[PDB]
């Protein structure tokens, strides 16, 4: 362990500090959330550990200071249920697959 | 349009419902992370947005079926730590500071 000073160390449950936390599946309205760049289907995406698709709508772009930056923080305001109604679209995805489109607002807090 | 067929729309600041959610920064005891495998610092680190490196320390390794590519954890225990020597097992430059944690899998 020669290679490392250990300036402290801390072991609990719980804390006064809160992290700064984002939804990674199941979005709703109201969380903060990462949105990414996603190169596959030509449009900004949330980060998601899931597969169903969330999609930030093209209208939101300059409230998130982006332009069609790899990635921001976001706040989401409006989520859309949908589904392809034609086999190429504008989000690369095949016909039929069900999809969110999501509105989303910078946000300089952590909650 | 035309592409699409909107089935719903909904508007808001708040739902019954809790997506689940991980620390992103400033990770504390007891947070839920996201713990994913850095090759350029040859270590598992936390996902974060922040510069500061949350290295997985080696010991949690086994309880997270993991051996020395992502999974959630929740952190037990976090130190806080500076590189002393110039080659060292988080490939860091020397004088670095930097967080390992342990963490257990959660699900």
């Amino acid at each position: 362990e020669d290679d490392i000073c250990i300036l402290n160390h801390e072991k609990g449950s719980g804390s006064s500090r809160h992290s700064e936390k984002i939804a990674i599946r199941d979005f709703q309205v109201g969380d903060l959330v990462l949105i990414i760049l996603d190169e596959r289907h030509d449009n900004y995406v949330l980060f998601t550990v899931s597969p169903t698709l969330y999609f930030l709508h093209s209208e939101s772009l300059p409230a998130l200071d982006l332009k069609p930056r790899p990635w921001v923080l976001g706040k989401v305001m409006e989520k859309e249920y949908c589904q392809a109604k034609k086999a190429q679209n504008r989000f690369k995805v095949p016909l039929g697959t069900k999809f969110y489109r999501v509105k989303a607002v910078s946000w300089n807090k952590k909650v």
